[PDB]
């Protein structure tokens, strides 16, 4: 026994259903990419290591 | 079969393990350079060669 409510906590979300609030609009969209988080890189070493 | 108690001995130095002791005291640095030992030169030439 699963009780559905239980999957609705616990189960992972597939990628199918999804919702594209344009602005102040709904406009309805196949795909949806690129959505992404990404930092740059700072290095220094020295010479002690 | 090399040993590196042997490339302790007959191997090269590289250049980005050191450490700077400045004074009475050791601070990190990056970078160093312009060690070097330079001389000027005098000539002489007369007229038998």
């Amino acid at each position: 026994a699963i009780t559905a409510d239980d999957i609705a906590v616990q189960y992972p979300i597939p990628t199918y259903r999804f919702i594209v609030t344009l602005g102040d609009e709904q406009v309805p969209f196949t795909s949806a990419s690129g959505l992404d988080i990404n930092f740059d890189t700072i290095e220094y070493r020295d010479g002690t290591g």
